[PDB]
């Protein structure tokens, strides 16, 4: 149950962002042992919310902290909210949360990239309250992303910095006590007419509802009094890639009111094409990251607008949420700009045996299904989402992974019978044991970088050969979901060398030549959109330098050649 | 007399380069007053030759030195040289030289970019000798480049750093006592046959001489026993831009032997065109500088080859020896590679009243004529030189500059009737007073940088309008001899901004569009070839950054766009 909070005449949002008080444990779980939540925090510093905490201070100990940290602020409940339902919402807490209201625990959460909330109607006092949030960053074999602890040092095999903090907005909001809990929308098209299937869940199903469908002019085009209905939109304005159209499911229920934007669009996979509204779609874009200077993974909407301007400028039509769900604000923006999205759960780091009883096991599986349920509940109504990605680069050569991912694939397909399912490959085509469960084959391939570094002449034959093998083995359309080269801005050389701006351009260009000679490729996603931070390592010059743009969102040389190609496509 | 030294059966060269001993004056002219030359130098450091001294040490006092420094080394005269004529040659000493041999002064020279020599046949001893060289860097109103001293601080209004030292090889060489002193070669073409007019001077004009003209496979194609003659070369292999062919004037005189490469090629200026061998030539290239890391203006032949590879790669066909004569090794390289050269004397810095009796006056004028004579005598036989430039950016709006440059132009025309004469403009077209004396009008224009900085849309109309005015006022073909923009490697921005790599490309692009619409433009020379060092100033980020290549000879982004254009012309 996770409708995005709204403001209208009936519902109201109180943002709890700004500056909080903050302190870290000085030994493992010190805050829980000493019950720091039972009184205000002492010996604290300021910490912005939303933001990672790791890059804010000058303190290497805080940057590299392993374990739990403690946030605290105060909030008020006005007299005017006296008889309302009160909800405290967290867009995310990375990775693990324990929430305390006035010294008492009210909820917990596992998973750093999906929202959660707590009903505090009967617990919050009028006037001042104290909100205390314990934030833990430890990843074990039953978390997503996967990791483990050694003796404490945090180990993991994914390539992005394990930022921790309150990365997304914290909201206290009110609704009437009889209210709209959940909404599902599915759409079909018969030539010119759209059909809108909706289902609305309330906590008083016998009472009266009024449902409108409004166009972008806010004009009513359909109307009903049923909580579940199928309604026809004559001459429907379809939601198109690069040309969004959003209708509004506008719902009056008792004293309550909720308005849900949605797009009318169809998806169909053929043998070798990806069809949106019947017309072939070729993915041009990037896997991204929630990453920028100072604030780590913290939501930054000005950064988001800049990134969308860059995506439009360079001719991209799509992105993948590597390697975790992004903020709903980004998903709303993609809905509005007509950007096509591959939505991914954080099942990353399942690589180096990995699928064994003492590591990635049935407990990991059950949590993997739960994360998918939550992702679906949050994003099921976004027209921008066209595909679910259930994993990034698992060690799928292991025979034990076959049963694991058959279970995961069956689960998401039971939740959602309409969008294709996929996941990205890094093992050899000959060894993979899971891609047969997918509708689209996605491969991460770094010819000219991790294979044959510097050997420009070998990139084109290498990727073409591999692509054909992937198509011959599975007979499905193929997306190259990652390829590129680390590139230091300002590093030029003639003849070109790895890390130079010229090499990045040539590397991408030869990979593209291989893709252009295949008839079953339905997309190219360059890695990476922008330089981002990684865990420290000798192959990472202050992070991952595969960005086509710098971390400050300025283009390297290759960006202009990619634009010339994508704008002609 | 200044024939380039050669090695053969009769003549021998001894290089005196390597590591010398070095010391600077601690007060003005300390070394002269204390007669340091009378005994070996004491309290010295090592200094390499050839090289500037400014960038070698970690000492700011030496880098910014004003006045004189002292070089010394030892050389040997072999027993085997017993009865030969002995000559000490300096390729250059910047700017002023006093030469001592075994403690006695033997010659002086004024001007930092042209060679000079001294006959030491009767003054060097068999075995060890001591060679001492005083090197002065002070420029006054009668030097070229122009400058002046204020109270000691050196002032000047040219860009580049006032490097000083022994910048070109020092050579002791030997010839027989009766020998070839000078050679002048001129060529004409009648349809398919070439006519080689030569004049040879010796110090015994009555003695027998034998003169061969040899082709590139060293086979005799013409023969004569005259000191001055006119011999036919049937079916002559012409020297062409991009395809050099060099004949050899191979001269046997008594015991002496000298071999002089030369090329057969015609130059003709028409209304609107610059014809070489009767075919229109469009200059594509750069003004350069003698400048690189560590060694300042020191000759570096490895760097010279790299620059010619770069010029070839980028599609250039020419350069101008911006603001002073270059080393002969580079002129020889241009002869062999077919690179067309504009050869320029150091009349730079006559700008801020400049042409007054207390500044640039008749003493300056007479020295300017002498430098031209020395330049002509050195470079008259190079087929690569197609045009003389007698000044760079003088304040030619002053009425007094008219008689000055009419006199300079008429002098150079008497020395050489075959090659066109020019000089580069920076004053406004309405105020210029000297360009009517030239055969080609050369303008330095920085629209988008020094005028309307950052205003990309104003570049094309401004340049086209100025170009038309120059053509209409003088009716001669036009070269844009400088244009461009400072650019920090690695500085990228979208939208572009001055100093970014993207801006340099667009600025050059928009200037090129203006030139392409003008049927009277016969050349474009971008400023600059490579980043180089300047006197310190708030507009100069560790030198002039207008290079298309960095100072380490690697390309910035714009280099690739220039290459596409120049290579399809
Ligand atoms: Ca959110
Ligand atoms: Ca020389």
């Amino acid at each position: 149950d996770m409708l995005f909070p709204v403001d209208n005449e009936a519902r109201q949002i109180k943002e709890l962002n700004g500056i909080w008080k903050f302190k870290r444990d000085n030994y493992y779980k010190q805050g829980f042992e000493e019950k720091w939540f039972e009184k205000p925090l002492e010996d604290v510093i300021d910490m912005p919310v939303p933001s990672s905490y790791n890059d804010i201070t000058t303190d290497q100990e805080l940057r590299d902290h392993v374990g739990w940290v403690w946030y605290e602020r105060k909030f008020a409940v006005p007299r005017l909210w006296k008889d309302q339902r009160l909800v405290l919402r967290f867009g995310s807490v990375t990775h693990h949360a324990v929430i305390y209201l006035n010294g008492k625990e009210i909820t917990r959460h596992k998973g750093g990239f999906l929202p959660f909330e707590a009903d505090v109607t009967e617990m919050a006092n009028e006037g001042e309250n104290r909100l205390t949030v314990a934030v833990g960053n430890i990843l074990e074999w039953d978390c997503l992303p996967v990791g483990h602890i050694e003796y404490m040092e945090q180990k993991f095999d994914f390539d992005f910095f394990n930022y921790s903090g309150i990365h997304r907005p914290v909201r206290l909001y009110c609704t009437p006590k009889e209210y709209i809990e959940d909404i599902s929308v599915r759409t079909t098209v018969d030539d010119k007419d759209g059909m809108v299937h909706y289902e609305i869940k309330t906590n008083a199903e016998e009472k009266f509802i009024k449902v409108y469908i409004r166009d972008e002019k806010n004009q009513v085009v359909a109307e009903s009094n049923e909580m579940k209905d199928m309604v026809l939109v004559k001459d429907a304005q379809l939601w198109q890639p690069g040309s969004a159209y959003l209708y509004k499911l506008d719902i009056y229920f008792g004293q309550d009111h909720y308005t849900l934007p949605f797009g009318i669009r169809t998806i169909q996979l053929t043998e070798k094409q990806f069809l949106i509204n019947g017309k072939p779609f070729y993915f041009k874009g990037f896997g991204k990251h929630e990453d920028s200077d100072i604030r780590g993974k913290g939501l930054d909407e000005a950064l988001n607008v800049r990134d969308c301007e860059l995506l439009k400028w360079i001719g991209a039509n799509s992105f993948r949420t590597s390697h975790y769900p992004y903020a709903e604000e980004m998903m709303q923006m993609a809905d509005q700009k007509g950007i096509v999205v591959i939505d991914e759960v954080p099942a990353v780091g399942m690589n180096f045996g990995i699928f064994t009883e003492d590591k990635v096991n049935e407990k990991t599986l059950a949590y993997h299904k739960q994360v998918l349920k939550e992702l679906y509940q949050r994003d099921k109504n976004h027209p921008c989402v066209v595909m679910w990605s259930i994993t990034n680069e698992p060690h799928s050569s292991e025979e034990a992974s076959r049963n694991y991912f058959e279970e995961v694939t069956k689960y998401i397909r039971k939740l959602d019978s309409e969008r294709p399912i996929t996941g990205t490959m890094n093992v050899d085509v000959e060894e993979d044991k899971i891609s047969q469960f997918f509708d689209v084959v996605c491969i991460n391939r770094y010819f000219g970088w991790y294979v044959g570094a510097g050997k420009i002449e070998r990139i084109y034959p290498s990727l073409k050969t591999d692509l054909i093998k992937w198509h011959e083995k599975y007979g499905k359309p193929v997306i190259v979901t990652e390829y590129g080269a680390d590139t230091i801005a300002g590093l030029h050389k003639l003849p070109e060398v790895i890390f130079s701006e010229e090499y990045q351009k040539r590397c991408i260009e030869e990979n593209n030549k291989a893709m252009d000679e295949c008839d079953f490729v339905i997309g190219e996603h360059i890695w990476a959109f922008a330089d981002f931070m990684t865990a420290f390592g000798l192959k990472r010059v202050d992070g991952n330098k595969k960005g086509i743009f710098t971390r400050e969102r300025q283009p390297k040389t290759a960006a202009f050649a990619i634009r010339e190609r994508w704008r002609k496509m």
